[PDB]
RNA sequence: GAGGGCGCUUCCUAAGGUAAGACCGAUGACUGGGGUGAAGUCGUAACAAGGUAGCCGUAUCGGAAGGUGCGGCUGGAUCA
């Protein structure tokens, strides 16, 4: 897979800070769409 | 002689002490919860049949989201 992330924030720290947690997060919503190839 | 102040004790008796509380405030080592702020860190849950739909009351096991089970209802689905 490849997937990009250019987003904001006010301070440059807290875009490091909540858009890298937006990676943890998508990688959550990468779960299934990683892992579960059966969904049944 | 009567009566009279004083003569003359007591009654109630103001205050002070006692004891055994109760009330109410202040106060307090450490400590339980909650709210606020970071943007640490743990996590996939709750949201679509939101990734095991849940949601209750209840018992019980988790660091924690939570789980397991008793029974009930859609404020639930593909449509059963």
């Amino acid at each position: 897979v490849t997937l990009r992330a250019e987003d904001t924030s006010q301070d440059m720290y807290s875009s490091i800070d909540f858009v890298e947690e937006k990676l943890e997060r998508q990688i959550r919503k990468y779960k299934t769409r990683m892992n579960r190839k059966p969904r049944n």
